[PDB]
RNA sequence: AGCUUAUCACCCCGGAAUUGGUUUAUCCGGAGAUGGGGUCUUAUGGCUGGAAGAGGCCAGCACCUUUGCUGGCUCCGGUGC
């Protein structure tokens, strides 16, 4: 269950929301996992994948739109991409 | 004609729930709000050149007359379903 794993990292780990801040984290090497919404434009999705290739960052594709991804991270606004800086008690990186 | 002048739009920094901003009219923001600093269109307005030498309003003089001559002032504001 990705929703339960993603909910746990919010309460303990360090995360980052939004496209502009995610690219900054990948550029600095601080990112460990990126989650992309289903309805993200392909050109933006293609650019994010290219950035993760250069920094050797694992990419996960969320099975839902930006409305659904925002709910999973416990926010009342749409989220297009989520960058995980470091996990806490969750094992999302090892699953 | 020169300088300058803008709602909208756009850029940089930054990263938002204790949701904020905002129109008479409810729309916008992690696809990046509010905020701080910038860029641009010149509708339009301001100052200056054009240009006071013009035009306007008066006063004092010549005189059949071709008809003129000499003087001053022409400034500074307010208001709107």
């Amino acid at each position: 269950s990705i929703n339960q794993k993603l909910a746990l990292v919010i309460k303990s780990g360090k995360y980052t929301l939004g496209y502009k801040s995610t690219v900054k984290s990948l550029r600095q090497g601080k990112s460990k996992l990126i989650i992309i919404a289903a309805n993200t434009p392909v050109l933006r999705k293609s650019e994010l994948e290219y950035y993760a290739m250069l920094s050797k960052t694992k990419v996960y594709y969320f099975q839902g739109g930006n409305n659904e991804l925002g709910t999973a991270v416990g926010k009342l606004f749409r989220v297009g991409v989520v960058s995980i800086l470091e996990a806490g008690d969750s094992d999302i990186l090892t699953t």
